[PDB]
């Protein structure tokens, strides 16, 4: 019907995460925070390049990162855009936990 | 808790649709099919650039699509990745509908 119903409904990244649509699908469960990384997969993996044991590692980069945070009303959200470095927990050379922005 | 989950929970630009996740949404309430444009809204706006009334306009060039397409289990998707021209109605130079894949 409209060009913001157009991209609701028939584009898939706008690197402006639809905090509200995406925060209350069943993955996110109406969760307070969530950080999106806009990359491919392959610079993230990269990061645990050789990491076998369970080991929390900081990006050598900065990346695009989308934050949704809950406001007070309930599963409602307020996005964040910047640019940082972040932790995530390598196991068998892949990340499986995003642990933080700037700082494991 | 593991790459795959991962890449669903914090990866924007996967080229990969969580079909089972989006098309449970109140957006598309678990219809037969949806086809998504995997872009920036930029280039997909451009394509109505300086059309005011209401037109159909096919894509001069191709663009990455991904189809969810339902099984027989209902709300069950397969994902359909694909490069092809698309068909949008045009109103006051912005995409107001997906009219089609390779024609109007």
């Amino acid at each position: 019907q409209d060009w913001l119903t157009f991209q609701k409904k028939h584009i898939t990244n706008t690197r402006d995460v639809d905090c509200d649509n995406i925060m209350s699908t069943n993955l996110f469960h109406c969760k307070d925070k969530n950080t999106f990384i806009y990359s491919r997969p392959e610079p993230v993996k990269a990061i645990c390049k050789g990491i076998i044991a369970s080991k929390n590692v900081l990006t050598t980069s900065e990346f695009y990162l989308s934050d949704c945070n809950v406001t007070s009303r309930p599963c409602k959200y307020k996005l964040k855009k910047s640019t940082n470095k972040f932790c995530v927990t390598c196991e068998n050379q892949a990340p499986v936990h995003f642990v933080g922005v700037g700082s494991c």
